[PDB]
């Protein structure tokens, strides 16, 4: 988790993320099994793509305002932002290989 950015509800000013570059945001909660399963994969991605992609997390129990702004209905939900705007999303767990495929399709 050392290379992951900790986001809060204040990180967004509407549906615009107040951060630059390509940023993959994981919406998650501790009670969510599949969320816990992808956490190590997100750590690997943050390491392998350091300097090219920022990986961030928004805990929906601690920050309950943000998910509704994006119509999020389940977790984990990954939203990929480009220059503050949503460019892609993926609901549900996936493998490391699938996450790299998803990123390649978008970046
Ligand atoms: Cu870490």
């Amino acid at each position: 988790s050392d290379k992951i950015i900790h986001l809060t509800d204040d990180s967004f000013d509407t549906d615009v993320l107040k951060a630059d570059g390509a940023i993959l945001v994981d919406f998650w909660a501790e009670w969510c099994g599949p969320c816990k399963m992808i956490a190590p994969i997100l750590d690997e991605i943050a390491d392998e793509y350091q300097g090219k992609l920022t990986v961030a997390k928004l805990n929906i129990d601690q920050n309950p305002g943000t998910a509704p702004k994006y119509g999020i209905r389940g977790i984990p939900t990954l939203l990929l932002f480009k220059n503050g705007e949503v460019a892609a999303c993926k609901v549900g767990a996936l493998s490391k290989g699938q996450l790299k495929e998803f990123l390649d399709a978008n970046l």
